[PDB]
């Protein structure tokens, strides 16, 4: 059972799962139960699926089990605030996609894998890791007793894997820039229509980006602690790059730590602030995410100024 104090807190966008590690599997079950009913999946199947998903996140500093549940929780808060707008299969597909979105991540970006001719880059040309994370999701669903979508029809089973596949591919940041530009135009003119499937996929796509970057929408002490974990992974990539005779970008160079506040400032102005601004225009109840992002942009502007 979930403690009473958490039941109120889990609904809010700023909830930090950080302090409840032993409760993360149960928090995911509670979010699924609240989002699509107590008989959303056969409980025994769901629990085996969750533990296998947990076992398939590596012990890397950032793209680990904790990140998967953080992203899942952010999606739950979007779905709890945007009732009736999402179908039952979408609510169901999106929570699973979020838990699985970074499965079997090795702490290396697509650029490294594409630059050092890694076997995964030969198999998957673009969105290299995201195509591997989707493959890991399908392999897990196909394990004995792990098929949580057994109750669905053929038509429904193939729809949910498609919601999941597009959702996991939308977590490739390289695709975010164009997707947000198209949504921004559609909204400003008045073309945006959620009944059109292509628009829906785009709206879901940006929700996946919002969820995946939600460490920038927590209270400042949490945002700062997560950033140290992201950088430990980025700096470990840059160290391998140095060993292979390639000077890494500043963001992955541990000798360039002093550029972090300015790098953070640019990531908020170019990536995160526009993401949550566009999301807020389409889904007004998601406003707390933009407000929290703005509060952390102000904290980074304070670090650079010397406050
Ligand atoms: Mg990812
Ligand atoms: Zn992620």
């Amino acid at each position: 059972t979930l403690p009473v104090r958490l039941c109120k807190e889990i609904e809010l966008f700023h909830f930090d799962i950080g302090p409840f590690e032993n409760m993360w599997p149960g928090i995911f079950v509670y979010m699924v139960h609240r989002s699509c009913g107590t008989s959303c999946f056969e409980l025994e199947k769901l629990c085996r699926f969750i533990m296998s998903v947990k076992k398939n996140y590596r012990r890397v500093p950032y793209h680990n089990w904790k990140h998967a549940v953080t992203v899942a929780h952010c999606m739950y808060a979007i779905l709890q605030n945007n009732h009736t707008l999402f179908t039952d299969l979408e609510r169901k597909g999106l929570l699973i996609a979020c838990l699985c979105h970074d499965l079997d991540h090795r702490g290396f970006s697509n650029s490294y894998l594409q630059k050092f001719d890694h076997p995964l880059a030969a198999l998957y040309s673009t969105s290299t890791m995201e195509q591997h994370h989707f493959s890991q999701t399908v392999s897990i669903l196909q394990l004995e007793g792990h098929n949580i979508f057994s109750t669905l029809s053929s038509s429904e089973y193939e729809q949910v894997l498609e919601i999941i596949r597009k959702a996991i591919i939308a977590t490739d940041l390289a695709l975010y820039f164009g997707n947000r530009k198209q949504l921004e135009e559609m909204y400003q003119t008045g073309s945006l229509n959620l009944n059109n499937q292509s628009h829906r996929d785009r709206v879901i796509g940006l929700m996946m980006t919002a969820c995946d970057l939600c460490s920038v929408t927590k209270l400042w002490p949490v945002t700062k602690l997560t950033a140290n974990d992201i950088y430990a992974e980025f700096w470990a990539e840059g160290d391998e790059m140095k060993k292979l005779g390639i000077q890494p970008i500043p963001m992955m160079d541990r000798d360039k730590k002093d550029e972090v506040p300015q790098g953070q400032l640019g990531f908020y102005n170019a990536v995160a602030i526009p993401c949550y601004t566009t999301l807020t225009q389409i889904l007004p109840p998601t406003e707390p995410l933009l407000k929290a992002c703005r509060d952390n942009l102000s904290q980074w502007e304070k670090v650079i100024r010397g406050e």
